[PDB]
């Protein structure tokens, strides 16, 4: 080795300035810590190298210190952080670690293995890059140890340090726990460093760019044999270091991906001049698919990095306010060992970014302050549509001459929602910029098939466009595949449990998506109207293009390994159908592949909307019971994706305590009237019948004279739906009833049958608890419901479509997630209010005779109030149980009710304790909003 590589021609060198500034705090830390001088892991990433071309992780569930707020507080973790050989740290027990040397044993061992992993995986040497990575790792090791790591072990480590602190009070009795941890680290930095650098070439030296003229180098093997740690990064706040490491990954990856794109799109040799969408421009009038295959994930990757960058930039400013202005409390329960850089004028994110720009890999066409058009974020000049030049029709009589409505998403930038705009905003702008109206003169006897634009709303500056129908079709399909990926990819954020606060942005995005899906289904139908007269599409317009769909999209499925198993299921379903075509050139294969793609995208739109309902959006402040229900639903969704498969459990019916008065009249006779399919059939039947029963109960009470309150009927339908789901799940309150018992008897019978007969679930260890569940088959039934609950709701609203509508025209109520005891308390309170109102008016309508009526009134009201007192008492006890668990961190730190109330409590002001009374601390908590 002993070579000179990895560029780095210029200075500024943010790593080195931050590494240097830290020397003064290091010196301080060294002295005060001395005052107290007295006192396989890689298996998880064994096959992962450090330089894989992946973006940063901006996930709130993994990274601490990212406010659930919209558009800010980012601290996106680097690839390396995610792959640290820390399984041996996870296995640290409080019981086992007693001594300061026990901590060192575990840390030093981890450092030796981490060291080997980092150096062995690097195709480098001849540069400081390998030891730079070790220094970055060293600092994260210290952050983990010290409890300052943004990325249950932390609690164990704190417990261990508390035990050390408590066992050896002197001299540590003068210290906070944080000081004890910091000093332990400071005292042993050298041993940890030496362990980390054990695996190194002699030619490797840790290097600091103190200035463009002053160059400081460590001893042979990056200081392994040196009397000091050559690096001060551990002191550098993790947020700052992550921002710097992030820039190196961005710099490096962008350059690699960009070179791959350039080869894919343009080459003077052989006159290759490809467009963004996979077309050969200025060609003679196949190969350019490769341009599309690489531009698509490239643009997406840059968009994700753009967001990561911007969110971190905002966090920088927030950190500055916290420690630079330092007003009032200013988040005092933290130890950053002083911002310091305030006096080096790094109060402005832009000053910091200029410093950061000269990282290892951007140090030479990247400018991180260039937020203008065509900045580092903008996609290659090559990833654009060629404007009809590189280096311009007549109806066959009455032969299927039809005009199709076309929504053209266009090509501009990422963020499909904003791109669509108008379309997403409303139906009023369907005749807007993205609307195209095409008249396709398509014959099945002649090949003189052309499509013309009737109107241009985005093409108004262009000559009227006329194109061949087969190309038209190709374009339409090509865009559907591209748009599919972009919608699905961008909405991945919304699908995967977006905490509890970002409702308005996803609600708007999910609704646009579904409108878009319906629009595409209609476009598909309108295209098929030209061919369904025969159901034999001439080969020119049949497959040939849809066939080549696997030329792209499939070639990107493995790249976008974000959907994991779900994308594997899609690929398999489409693969089977396309394989049919490959084996047989013609056979209704095209239509089938498109139907598969639509069923997939429709399912996502349903899932998206259902996890972002209108009732879950915001109207200490009061948080609605519906917002917590949305939370539990998001959990159920995630659990199903991990446990089983929606495709495995979703059926198709075309193929197969004081009890509320509504429940007292619920139908269990649907059973008296593809095991999952047979079950779905029986359920949908019950759903429609009960909805019809309720309508009739209140049809007789629809005289529009004191009967104008639509809420009675809406609520009855929603409560019935929720109770039905609980029956299906098999988790209810109503026992000792033959109707209910027979229902549960058959329900446990069918699910056992489902487990044994149906595929996939036939043999999953995940589900091999049903025979020992309480109730039996609880797990499978809950997942079945999660998979089939929308179909059930749809049946009920269909039954009621010609009656009084119930809230929103779309989405499904979250009421099946709200625990039944809480649903019944709410219902009874409303029932009592109505019952009491009726007695009141009779009394007022009714001198001695009114006094007698008053006594009768009081008896009826009292009866209802006493029943209420009993249930409200139970509420209070379950609420207190939630406080009891919360005071110890929560459950494991009516129980589902308790679990529900626990999360509601915390959202409304309670705190996860190792008297914050709020709105839901009382049974009356639903009254004053």
């Amino acid at each position: 080795f002993s070579k000179i590589v990895v560029g780095n021609e210029t200075h500024k060198s943010a790593r080195n300035v931050l590494e240097g500034f830290a020397k003064d705090i290091k010196g301080k830390a060294s002295i005060d810590a001395e005052k107290h001088a007295y006192s396989h892991p890689c298996a998880r990433s064994m096959n992962k190298n450090l330089f894989n071309l992946e973006g940063a992780v901006c996930t709130n569930s993994k990274i601490k210190g990212n406010e659930e707020k919209i558009n800010g507080a980012g601290a996106c973790a680097p690839y390396r952080r995610r792959h640290i050989c820390d399984l041996n740290l996870e296995h640290i027990d409080v019981h086992n670690v007693q001594n300061i040397h026990d901590l060192l044993g575990n840390v030093l061992v981890t450092a030796k293995y981490e060291g080997e992993s980092i150096v062995e995986k690097h195709p480098n040497r001849g540069s400081s890059e390998v030891c730079t990575a070790l220094a970055r790792s060293f600092a994260d090791i210290g952050d983990i140890i010290r409890g300052k790591d943004l990325y249950k072990l932390e609690a164990r480590l704190k417990t261990i340090f508390q035990n050390i602190k408590n066992k050896n009070k002197s001299p540590l009795d003068k210290l906070s726990l944080e000081q004890v941890r910091e000093y332990w680290w400071a005292l042993n930095r050298e041993d940890v460093w030496k362990a980390l650098t054990c695996f190194a070439d002699g030619s490797e030296e840790y290097f600091i760019q103190s200035s463009d003229k002053e160059h400081s180098f460590s001893s042979e093997y990056c200081g392994h044999e040196q009397g000091n740690v050559p690096t001060n990064l551990d002191y550098v706040p993790q947020f700052l270091r992550w921002f710097d490491e992030w820039a190196d990954d961005f710099c490096r990856i962008k350059k690699i991906k960009l070179e791959n794109v350039k080869n894919a799109c343009r080459d003077e040799k052989k006159r290759k001049y490809c467009s963004l969408n996979g077309f050969d421009c200025t060609q003679t009038i196949n190969e350019c698919t490769g341009c599309l295959v690489k531009c698509n994930p490239y643009e997406i990757w840059l968009g994700n990095q753009r967001e990561a960058f911007r969110k971190q930039k905002e966090k920088y400013e927030n950190e500055i306010k916290t420690y630079v202005h330092d007003t009032g409390i200013s988040n005092s329960n933290i130890n950053n060992e002083y911002y310091i850089l305030k006096n080096n004028n790094y109060e402005t994110a832009n000053e910091f970014i200029k410093l950061l720009n000269e990282g290892r890999y951007c140090n030479k066409d990247i400018d991180f302050t260039n937020t203008n058009e065509k900045g580092t974020f903008y996609r290659s000049d090559y990833c654009q549509v060629c404007p009809d030049c590189g280096v311009d029709y007549e109806p066959p009589g009455d032969a299927k001459n039809t005009e199709i409505n076309v929504i053209n998403s266009g090509d501009k930038e990422g963020y499909i929602f904003e791109k669509l705009s108008e379309f997403c905003t409303n139906e009023n702008n369907e005749n807007g910029k993205n609307y195209e109206q095409w008249k396709c003169y398509y014959d099945n006897k002649k090949n003189n098939n052309k499509c013309k634009m009737e109107i241009n709303i985005a093409n108004s500056k262009l000559k009227n466009k006329i194109t061949s129908f087969d190309e038209f079709f190709d374009f339409w399909v090509r865009k559907l595949l591209i748009d599919t990926i972009k919608w699905e990819t961008e909405l991945t954020y919304c699908i995967n449990n977006t905490d509890v606060t970002d409702c308005n942005k996803c609600n708007k995005n999910c609704v646009c998506f579904d409108k878009w899906v319906k629009q595409k289904e209609d476009e598909w139908t309108n295209i098929m109207k030209l061919f369904t007269n025969k159901h034999d599409i001439p080969k020119k317009y049949y497959l040939n293009i849809n066939d080549l769909f696997d030329s792209f999209f499939f070639q990107v499925i493995y790249k976008f390994n974000e959907g994991e198993a779900k994308w594997n299921e899609l690929k398999e379903n489409l693969k089977k159908q396309i394989a049919s075509s490959k084996a047989n050139n013609g056979t209704k294969d095209s239509e089938a592949a498109i139907k598969v793609l639509f069923n997939h995208i429709k399912e996502i739109a349903t899932i998206c909307k259902d996890n972002n309902t209108n009732e879950g959006c915001d109207p200490d402040k009061v948080i609605s019971v519906k917002q917590i229900a949305q939370y539990y639903k998001r959990i159920a969704h995630k659990q199903l994706n991990e446990r089983g498969s929606r495709s495995a459990l979703k059926g198709d019916a075309s193929k197969g305590v004081f009890l509320p008065p509504r429940r007292q009249h619920m139908c269990t006779s649907n059973l008296e009237h593809l095991a999952i399919h047979s079950l779905l059939g029986d359920v949908l039947l019950a759903a429609k019948e009960q909805a019809n029963f309720i309508k009739n109960k209140y049809k007789r009470q629809k005289a529009s004279n004191g009967f104008k309150d639509k809420g009675t009927i809406c609520r009855a339908i929603r409560y019935s739906y929720a109770d039905l789901g609980d029956i299906i799940k098999g988790t209810d309150l109503w026992e000792a009833n033959p109707g209910e018992k027979n229902t549960q008897r058959r329900l446990k019978t069918v699910f056992g049958i489902i487990k044994k007969n149906m595929p996939g679930i036939k043999d999953n260890q995940k589900y091999k608890d049903d025979e020992k569940n309480n109730p039996p088959y609880k797990l499978l039934r809950e997942d079945w419901w999660e998979a089939n609950r929308d179909q059930v709701w749809q049946a009920m609203k269909c039954a009621m479509k010609n009656g009084i509508t119930c809230g929103s025209s779309d989405h499904t109520p979250l009421d099946d997630y709200i625990p039944q005891k809480l649903r019944w308390l709410t219902e009874w309170a409303e029932w009592y209010c109505k019952a009491q109102s009726k007695e009141y008016e009779k009394l007022k309508e009714k001198c001695e005779k009114c006094k007698a009526a008053c006594k009768k009134y009081g008896k009826n009201i009292k009866t209802w109030e006493d029943q209420w007192k009993v249930i409200s008492s139970k509420y209070k006890e379950l609420y207190k149980q939630a406080e009891i668990y919360a005071g110890n961190g929560g459950p494991g730190y009516d129980k589902p009710v308790v679990d529900f109330l626990y999360n509601l409590y915390l959202q409304n002001g309670g705190k996860k304790g190792p008297t914050p009374s709020t709105v839901y601390s009382t049974p009356e908590g639903y009254i004053h909003q």
